[PDB]
């Protein structure tokens, strides 16, 4: 199964941040989870919380941001790291300000256009929805935070990202009924990581390089 | 059709005021929408911007938020209204902090229990359906700022409520197919008023009571 690092190694190095992707990746996974909020003038920043010491992410522009963070990354600059990782792949989580996503959907769907190791996962059905149309060839994934599975088969998704506790046999029947990809989060125990596995999933997304990397086999 | 009052009589009265309401039900309206958000106390706060001079609504204790603002009621208080209008219908849209949805949905559907002449309508696909799961017997309504139509099937809902700018006769074929009852939005002006109804609509929301009186005959 996919072994991937939740915003990079947020252990090792600064959550969402250049480094802690690429130490991510050298440490041997195969792929990063990142977060994205669209700024104000359309730049996709690279960070889990929308509140900002200038306001929320969508109120500012890109530049200001980074003035005021200078190791907040753009979405272009970690889909980079591919050149040295040709192997790595990226799920990008789309976070939207609800009401807002359809719109950061279709501008994100025109920046992924035609690239190739990365899939597109979000917490808002609208969103998914505004992706497949704008990006019929972009791979989707729904995340769900508590069992939503009745909207699969409204959704045009090639996987489920599952929070782990509602990670179960007959949960995953239902998924592979469906011929989904299943990637559970935030997986940082072994024991957890271990039942997961059991259950046959395609992938985890966690913290800890270290739990995920013996895992398959 | 029915003809309900956005938020009351907003053009009379202070929108989502009990003063609005009763004066939209005066004027011989068939019912009202109202706008709800959960306070920190779990109080549905009648009100259509989530932001305050105190923060955001579920950051808000509802005594605070009523200090402050002293005309803003509470659900019940709205409700209430059926006791002088006993055939009057109330829309009660049920806005989601995303995420926090599903457990503001869970709190509205144990309110509004084996309660009658209510319907829920909301944006969040997520709260509809924890909605339906905590009340099956609570009619619902899945409001649509863009055509989302293929969540339909998805959700267990009894009506759709678009924005009228996506209500064509090809839609509502669709809608009609699916056995749902359309209640459009906002709509203020005569011709909008008149085109959608010659579309058999069976609702409609509006600022002005006046354009919706003489509609249906």
């Amino acid at each position: 199964p996919l072994r991937l690092g939740h915003r990079g190694a947020p252990l090792k190095a600064k959550e969402n941040t250049l480094e802690s992707f690429r130490l991510a990746l050298e440490a041997g996974l195969d792929g990063v989870e990142l977060d994205v909020w669209p700024t104000r003038d359309g730049v996709f920043a690279v960070r889990h919380d929308p509140d900002t010491p200038l306001g929320p992410v969508f109120q500012v522009d890109y530049a200001d941001l980074k003035a005021q963070e200078p190791d907040l990354p753009r979405l272009e600059e970690v889909l980079a790291l591919k050149e040295a990782f040709p192997q790595a792949v990226f799920n990008v989580e789309l976070k939207s300000f609800p009401g807002l996503g359809e719109e950061a959907a279709r501008r994100l769907a025109a920046l992924l256009r035609g690239r190739e190791g990365v899939w597109v996962s979000s917490f808002d059905p609208l969103a998914l929805l505004a992706l497949r149309k704008a990006a019929p060839g972009l791979p989707l994934g729904f995340l769900m935070a508590e069992d939503h599975s009745a909207l699969l088969p409204c959704l045009g998704v090639e996987a489920v990202h599952p929070h782990h506790a509602l990670v179960t046999e007959e949960a995953v029947a239902g998924w592979r009924k469906r011929g989904l990809f299943v990637v559970a989060w935030t997986v940082n125990e072994e024991g957890e990581a271990r039942r997961l596995l059991a259950l046959g999933l395609d992938g985890l997304i966690g913290d800890r390089p270290e739990v995920l990397l013996p895992l398959g086999g």
